[PDB]
């Protein structure tokens, strides 16, 4: 036949992208368009759903146009996948086809008072009351609470609910609705699991929770899998229908973290990925049955290939200050000037020589949620240098994931098979070695680092028959796009002593108030 | 018609100085010569006693010569005083007049085992067992224990004992021997009070403690006051006898910290001085009656002018890492480039904004004595910067001073009417201010900073009639050498709160072992 290509809309917190992959899973064209970060009051954050929609469209037409110019064999896009900042929630009207307000972002803290109210007046003091249904604690992040808040506080949303015309939806749902010309009102299992309205075990809306939270099941879209025919692109808001040329289907939708889980090929229980960004997000595949957490971790859907096909579940954990710690050392503390020196300063010394640096700046998340913990350094002497402090910060990040992973191993009754990394800090070689050594598993660094975008591309491709099974997907990746591999290179005396030092250090962190 | 001159040899840890003062207490010639800091094993420090002797002689020869050029009539120095790093101990031979080995320094930790063996076998587990005799706990610093080591470890010293030719002394005794040709084997009360071998109230060698620790009294110098004839300079080591031109008497000997107390005119009880340098010490004049300590602090002789003169006593508190702390931030952490950036960055913020830096790099001294304490910072957030960390360090220093003064008031039964400062960090205004605001008293700063050297010249000039009395001495100082006063400026609640913050941070310093 001819060459095939799959497009991936990568819709993030600070920008939107379109990446076209070829059938070897190589990114052959990209365009990025940012969008405005609206901040009406301290701790609020909101996005313009229409601005986001036009960025997607822009990106699609620019990347397309750039590829035609450099690839004589590119004829059309076979299918489009979507991946998105999760939890961000949009309200819009079924007949005007427009938003009723801006979109509160995942990390938006306006829903706080609703969240304290729900914990008390519905869970009787327990934030975990519905964690066996949803997999989730009561929290400001999850969508129901933002939905509730827009019902309570946006007269326009209240009204349209009463007309029977209101649509709520995560960014996947919204993007798919407009791309479709308003014909498709859908969502995938991974986005739907971050709403607080889906029953993990069935992956359907929960009549009980919707009732109990007073969100009407008329407002919610149809839950579908990650990989299947969602709709077609039927708009032309920035040249896009012209650019795609043929009608082009939408056949992949997956929340960003799960999209990275998928794009890093974590198809089997025990396989986990970590993104080393500003924070860390670690996800492990735990298998075909939902596993619930007794360490404060999130249970979520990992991925679902095919409608009502197999559903792999996952456990998710975070740390707030990974990349942010490195940036803090530089710009607040002058411990170095630009990012290259971070790793070389940390390599200049054989170890931390006693010190521990717990970068608990905005508390400890992970499996020891403690908002009172603060940034603390212990063990220093006159022989202590910035080299050691920088190295200890690398150890700290790796120690936290280790704790997170330890908790996941216990909640799930599995061992960690391998950890794939992506993110800025995955380019710090030393941090990968300290991590491999602590976890006692191989760490895998793909050199094609666009793993989030690839997840959604893989979903669309499987469904459109560009790739014909997960095994073919792994073969192509392992052959074409080369992984760097990083084996444990440390003794069990050192491992055990580093974790013991860390354990002792964590006791000394309590400070705020 | 012509100016009368007094000489001071200032034999410090890292160098030797000779200062010549006029009868108006102005330094008119100075010369300085550094000596080698030998460190055979880790935590060991050791000096070459011939190097030290010869350094002092070069200092006298050159300072003398530089003065003749400024003043061609100067025919002689009236008298020469000695002040010296204390506790540092020389072993020598009565007839060869030469060191048997190198001299272990005040902060040398080779005596550690011997320090334990003593606390148990002689002291029944109590380190304060001779507190009421010596004014001291059992510790690595004091000269007896170094004496003991050289008998158990140095063939030449163990041996020279047998023949009746072994001499031991502190650096005063050693300089003063060699300066005199061998004709003088003496020590002053302040230096003697640091041997662990002298009764504080009586200023006698204690036959009980000698006996107990296996130190034969045959090796020990005759104790004198700080102000009287010790001997004459009768050597030509660098033309020194010649340069002096006349037989010049040594009429001053005083341990370095006491010398600063004396040189800052701290004659009344409640008057205290805080010195920064190769080590950092606060000394309070407590009066004619000796006071002992319930809160770590050391009891010692302040000074005694003359054989039949009254003995004024003092309490002594140390801190271990003071100027070292600033240089550590500079040289190890790169928090600033040069010394003037420190006070500025610290000034650029309103406060510590919730952080505390306990700079206990080598344990907590003062009234806490915790050798397990290490350097620790607590409270940090992403809003913490180097300005806060540097400011915090300065607060820690004042906070430690404050806790040391607290202990001193309780022990002595007095308030601190005045604190005079000198050494390095006295040039930092912000620190002086933070210090004044915590002790709630005045801080005096000499423009004629050379006050340690002054003390021994004052001793030697009092004995030789250059000044006739303590009153004339203080009258001239006031007349000649200008002050700078720093007054408190804060609340009771600022103070109370900063101290409670500090007291909780201390709980989190235990780390070593
Ligand atoms: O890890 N984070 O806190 C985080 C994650 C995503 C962000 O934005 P994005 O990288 O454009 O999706 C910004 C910050």
């Amino acid at each position: 036949f001819t060459m095939k290509y799959v497009g991936s809309i990568d819709q993030g917190t600070t920008s939107t992208r379109f990446i076209i992959f070829d059938e070897r899973q190589r990114p052959v064209s990209v365009h990025q368009v940012p969008h405005t970060q609206h901040t009406p009051h301290p701790g609020w954050l909101e996005h313009d759903p229409m601005e986001i929609f036009r960025s997607a469209c822009k990106c699609m037409s620019v990347a397309i146009a750039k590829l035609r110019q450099k690839d004589a064999s590119f004829r059309k896009i076979e299918a489009i996948g979507i991946t998105n900042q999760r939890e961000t929630t949009v309200a819009w009207d079924r007949v005007t086809k427009e938003p009723l307000c801006y979109a509160p972002v995942w990390n938006d803290l306006r829903t706080y008072d609703i969240t304290k109210k729900v914990t008390a007046e519905l869970g009787g003091g327990d934030s975990m009351f519905a964690s066996k249904i949803t997999g989730l604690p009561v929290s400001t992040y999850f969508a129901a609470f933002k939905m509730r808040w827009m019902l309570e506080n946006v007269p326009a949303v209240a009204d349209a609910c009463r007309r029977g015309t209101l649509c709520f939806g995560t960014i996947d749902t919204w993007l798919m609705y407009k791309l479709s010309g308003g014909k498709a009102f859908v969502t995938d299992v991974t986005n739907a699991s971050r709403t607080f309205l889906m029953d993990l075990r069935t992956r359907k809306w929960s009549p009980e929770l919707c009732e109990k939270l007073k969100i009407p099941m008329e407002t919610l879209p149809e839950i579908r899998s990650n990989s299947e025919l969602f709709g077609y692109v039927e708009t032309d808001e920035c040249g896009v229908a012209a650019a795609l040329n043929e009608r082009t289907p939408i056949m992949g939708s997956i929340g960003d973290q799960q999209s990275a889980l998928f794009g890093n090929m974590c198809f089997e229980k025990g396989e986990a990925k970590n993104t080393y960004g500003t924070g860390c997000f670690l996800l492990m595949n735990v298998g075909e049955e939902a596993r619930f957490s007794k360490h404060g971790l999130l249970s979520t859907v990992g991925f679902q290939v095919g409608r009502d096909g197999p559903c792999y579940y996952a456990l998710e954990g975070a740390i707030a200050c990974a990349g942010a710690t490195v940036e803090w050392m530089r710009r607040n503390m002058n411990l170095f000037s630009h990012i290259t020196e971070c790793e070389k300063l940390a390599r200049s010394v054989p170890g931390t020589q006693g010190i521990v640096f717990v970068p608990a700046f905005s508390g400890l998340l992970a499996p020891y949620w403690d908002p009172s913990a603060r940034g603390t350094i212990v063990g220093m002497t006159l022989k202590t240098t910035r080299a050691h402090v920088i190295r200890a910060a690398l150890q700290a990040i790796a120690l936290q994931l280790n704790d997170v992973v330890g908790s996941m191993k216990r909640d799930a009754g599995l061992n960690l098979s391998s950890l794939r990394v992506d993110g800025g800090l995955s380019k710090n070689g030393l941090l990968m070695e300290i991590q491999a050594s602590l976890l006692g598993v191989d760490i895998l660094v793909p050199s094609m680092h666009e793993t989030t975008a690839l997840g959604a591309a893989l979903c669309a491709g499987l469904a459109a028959g560009v790739w014909t099974s997960l095994e073919e997907v792994k073969a192509v990746s392992r052959r074409e796009n080369s992984w760097k591999t990083v084996s444990p290179s440390g003794s069990a005396m050192e491992r055990e002593a580093m974790i013991a030092e860390w354990r002792e250090a964590l006791k000394r962190t309590k400070w705020a108030k």
